[PDB]
């Protein structure tokens, strides 16, 4: 699709079993996703952004639909106020920005 | 341009006369620039990232370049960790999102 910037970019993911919806981020280098159990071994990370930083779980080779399309790479689960795709996933979806 | 997301979309801007960078960030509803003056009054704003709230400077009707592209509107002047152009003017300069 052709993504119009008028509203927040929102998007239907499914990620363990589960949809949500989540905004597709060009501003962020990782995805992270509201706090949930996730299939295997995890370390804590720290990620900051406007307000400062909150502490994660980081997840590696996770397996996300992003509006129907597959993805695979690290997903971080926090305290996030909004789901949040980032560069990691958007790369494996080919999306792109187009002025 | 087409701009893939393995690096993060940095551009040139052009704001009060100074040349800076700034990430391209479809995750923000509006246009956030480290402490500098612009002219006129400025009005309170609460803006909230993945770390909290912060208060930061809402200037309107401000000329901004951005990739060559000319965009007047609404810049927010506060501590962001890096400068960043939402939506609000992005929309200005007809970026979308595309996969
Ligand atoms: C129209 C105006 C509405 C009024 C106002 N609206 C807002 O506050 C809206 C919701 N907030 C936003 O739009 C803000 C940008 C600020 C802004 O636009 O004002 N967007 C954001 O903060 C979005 C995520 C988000 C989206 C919606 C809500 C909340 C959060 N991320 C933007 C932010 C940009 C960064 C360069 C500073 N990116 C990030 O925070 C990402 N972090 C990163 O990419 C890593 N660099 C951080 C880790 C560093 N440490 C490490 N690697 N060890 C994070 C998503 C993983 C309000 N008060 O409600």
């Amino acid at each position: 699709p052709q993504i119009t910037l008028w509203k927040r970019p929102l998007v239907t993911i499914k990620i363990g079993g589960q949809l949500k919806e989540a905004l597709l981020n060009t501003g962020a280098d990782d995805t992270v996703i509201e706090d949930m159990s996730l299939p295997g071994r995890w370390k804590p990370k720290m990620i900051g952004g406007i307000g400062g930083f909150i502490k994660v779980r980081q997840y590696d080779q996770i397996i996300i639909e992003i509006a129907g399309h597959k993805a695979i790479g690290t997903v971080l689960v926090g305290p996030t106020p909004v789901n949040i795709i980032g560069r990691n996933l958007l790369t494996q979806i080919g999306a792109t920005l187009n002025f």
